[PDB]
């Protein structure tokens, strides 16, 4: 198991708009295209994003291409930001793809804000930060899947994913 799979399994495949949980549209493996409520408006950036006339429908390739780009932006935001790339430093490679995660679903922003529990993370406090991710909107609104990130952070293994 590794982010790839992880990930696909949290979000799923599909090729044809749709609207994510908080009810904007995304594509994809949850590529996320645009809060707007404007379905042109995300046609539009989506063919931005394909480089084609796509008409809301993409193939599987370009699925996984977006895929790639959107992990990449994400290890790669994790990197330059001051208050995670300590955390993620600091972490074994499981727990890592668990930050990874979180990062694709929420912005490296909405990541920074849990304060409190990246310093548990950091001093290996694991079933603190457990306790502590989960008192948040995030696990509120997406518990399953919040439940799986934060078995991860706690057990350092893909129990969750298996
Ligand atoms: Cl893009
Ligand atoms: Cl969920």
């Amino acid at each position: 198991m590794n982010i790839f799979e992880m990930l696909r399994i949290d979000e799923g495949l599909r090729l044809k708009i749709y609207k994510d949980t908080e009810g904007y549209y995304t594509i994809g493996i949850g590529h996320l295209l645009t809060k707007s409520p404007s379905l042109n408006a995300a046609k539009s950036e989506l063919d931005k994003a394909i480089g084609r006339n796509t008409n809301g429908v993409i193939t599987k390739d370009e699925a996984e291409k977006l895929f790639n780009q959107d992990v990449d932006a994400a290890v790669r935001g994790i990197l330059r930001n001051a208050k995670l790339k300590p955390v993620y430093d600091s972490l074994d490679a499981v727990r890592r793809a668990a930050l990874i995660n979180m990062v694709m679903q929420m912005g490296e922003t909405g990541v920074a804000g849990f304060t409190n529990s990246l310093r548990m993370l950091q001093q290996k406090r694991w079933d603190e930060a457990a306790v502590n991710l989960a008192k948040s909107r995030w696990y509120n609104q997406t518990p399953n899947r919040a439940k799986r990130v934060i078995t991860t952070f706690r057990t350092g293994t893909w129990d969750a994913y298996k």
